[PDB]
């Protein structure tokens, strides 16, 4: 019954998708899903007063070079609660590794608020906002003691790219029979 | 494992239902249950800067002329969670017309929150709050094109018929065997 | 000290003013600076479940045509308190009567936050967030049975004319 | 300035009255308004997780038995800011005493929230929100070592004699 | 797929156990979980304007002499949302008899926030806090008439014996075989 | 009014002194005190998604080596408003240097606060909570291009005795 394992990665993948929230913007909590059971469960309180400055989670039915699901950020004016499902349009990606691994981070708009019809593409995005995403992903573990590196951000299509890599590296990971 | 199928409509149908709520007051985000899982899912966000003045859900078994499970609308002090069952007191109808659809409302209150004991029947609700509740459900879909027309307010006997008319479509839509 | 005559209207006006916020974003009280005393005041609560979908306020040392101070609605990410001053780049204005007075409002962003530097002009902002703030005031006093009347949104230079205009409305009413 | 003696007890005394809250329904920080500034002032954390269950706060330009402004509670959907006016309709009052002190507390609904409109005394008002607001007061000390005790509600009528009899005190304090 | 039946009690009992919130700090909802279906629940609204002072919820596969699941008290900064599951340092438990019945209260915090890394016992504590918890327990159902008797706080030892305690009731309650 | 010259540094300095806060614990506006007319300013929005992890004000009557009014952070388990004075129990002193200026900033506890009866030095604070502070000054303003330097903490005598020097300062700069 684990979401995770249950959606499908997307209603017209890769250009919407189904992201799944774990962290609504605006939490200092990071929770991810049980992997187990699929229910929420409370990751960490981050170190330092930081929050999530987008609502964050996951793309059912991927995953990645780092040996976890999907991440995917979507930009939503009004936070979601945990475990809603937001139809995603994909419009760049986040480029870092976290602890050496390649831990690349989907940036998304939501389909169904009209407020962001026009953002396609990471360049319809400003620049400061982009600046606080990497920066908090650049220190959000530093008193963890983790070397986390920031790239810096691939455009719409890169992330598409990814996504159906992603969709691939699951159905690898768990057997699936095309 | 979807709660709308899973659950009864309500432990003493129709003086007390279930209602299984999906937005809290206060949201501008109009979440409702995902047909296929039951997971939480955001259907849009409203094109206007308003809020849902009650928590806003569905009685579960339930069908209407819509072709959407039933809505029940609870008044709530303090907001509840998605997915929250409430045990709640149907005391009147919201009659409306959306795009043609007769997608009328229950209007309920806690069985389990004193403050509303005495609250049993329509003529005990403010009238300023029959009409503010009526006001967005008339302007919330204004810009987004769409013709709503309100039509009044049935009392706690009518809300009750109607909610037995419900669970019986519900039982033919879905082809369940007595 | 009532600060709607104290603070002085800019600190480079027109091309940033002072908005003293009376409103923050989502709220449903509308407040207003009490014109005696200078304290915050519940006006009204909204008639409808409606929210102020910017922070609302007013600039200081200013008059208009329909016998306020003026109005200004700045976009903030996360809301102030009232009484709060935000350094606000004019970028457009609302056109609208409100029971037969002109009642047009300046939309600003701040200058102080980042995310706005490249909000110059009414151009720069979403279409959807134009019309939800146009539908908001459209709509927000119609079960008092009043009448706004939604005329469209001017650019940035517009706005600064007219805020030159209520600052010397200001000194036609209480100078002196 | 300090609110507490510039302000006029109300706009209709004792009909309407003003509430200067300083305490937002919610909230377990015990606010006040500084007798010295009229500054907001953390009185104390209320020692138990209780919250007001009102917006809580004074009448200017009053005084009372109990060495402080007449208390008043006006009940508000939505909470108000501190150091807010509140256009307020006396409805009836809570009788208490509160450390051997006589201690009432008037309760008020807004005049401009249309929810209220038909609350004009104490009748209107659900028993069990009659409850909760004595038994709040009732406890929320307890933790402190004070010793309340609540009497029982009064009506509308009483709570505009009180109104009336705390405006005298203001003067017998205060005045000349 | 009710939660309670299939989650374990805990990765490492009884000294790390998981804490399934029901209510999150700072709610005057009592929120429980439906036995049947797992969801949600509202039980009541508090009678009185008390908020709950910790997040609030029960262990996995328990149960205990008052007839329910075994509750914990969690100490969140900021709390988590309904549903959540915590891994949480038992450190104490709260005696106190509720109409009669021995309803006993863990006490934990979580391990995954380092604020709380010194805290192991009940003497770790602001005497405050441990005051404020057992009076709200002692007043918050007063407007209904119960009557409860807060007894006093064991130390983190005697939590985890009433912890394993609870994993065999509740082996013994529903037939489960080793 | 402006609070900041009106108020007196504390009610028994240096154990006990008054903090007005400008900042809201989680709080991402940067709030300040306006230096001409004490109205609460946005001095700016942070850069980054980081919040203010204690409530943040000064010392009435305090100068210090950075051209300010001298800094407190105030831990409250329930956020207090802006403008809201508290009595606090100076327990420590982070030590800084912002931008190549002497930014020190004490932390206190609220007296009338139980849960911190017992807090009165810098070892009564969880390790992590200091650090958390620490890392916020270190790195709020990386994405402005500004340079802080953490250098520590310090004990409750060393904050009282910051505490009587920055007073000292005031009547330097003001005093006469
Ligand atoms: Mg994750
Ligand atoms: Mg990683
Ligand atoms: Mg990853
Ligand atoms: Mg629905
Ligand atoms: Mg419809
Ligand atoms: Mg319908
Ligand atoms: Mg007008
Ligand atoms: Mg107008
Ligand atoms: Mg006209
Ligand atoms: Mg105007
Ligand atoms: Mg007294
Ligand atoms: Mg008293
Ligand atoms: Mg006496
Ligand atoms: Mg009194
Ligand atoms: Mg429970
Ligand atoms: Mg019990
Ligand atoms: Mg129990
Ligand atoms: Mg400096
Ligand atoms: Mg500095
Ligand atoms: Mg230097
Ligand atoms: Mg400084």
């Amino acid at each position: 019954m684990n979401p995770f394992h249950e959606l499908e990665p997307g209603p017209e993948v890769p250009e919407v998708v189904y992201a799944l929230i774990e962290i609504p913007k605006g939490s200092r909590n990071k929770y991810e899903l049980d992997k187990k059971t699929g229910l929420l469960k409370l990751d960490r309180v981050l170190y330092s007063p930081f929050f999530y400055p987008v609502d964050y989670g996951i793309i059912p039915q991927t995953w990645y070079d780092d040996g976890d699901p999907f991440d995917i950020m979507v930009i939503m004016r009004e936070p979601v609660y945990p475990l809603t499902i937001i139809e995603a349009r994909p419009i760049g990606i986040m480029k870092m590794e976290d602890s050496g691994d390649k831990d690349w981070k989907v940036l998304a708009v939501p389909v169904e608020d009209p407020y962001f019809n026009d953002w396609k593409d990471i360049s319809d995005v400003p620049k400061a906002f982009l600046d606080e995403i990497a920066h908090f992903f650049q220190r959000y573990k530093e008193l963890q003691g983790k070397t986390t590196k920031i790239e810096g951000w691939g455009n719409a299509e890169e992330a598409k790219r990814e996504i159906l890599r992603a969709i691939e590296m699951y159905k690898e990971k768990f057997g699936k029979e095309e």
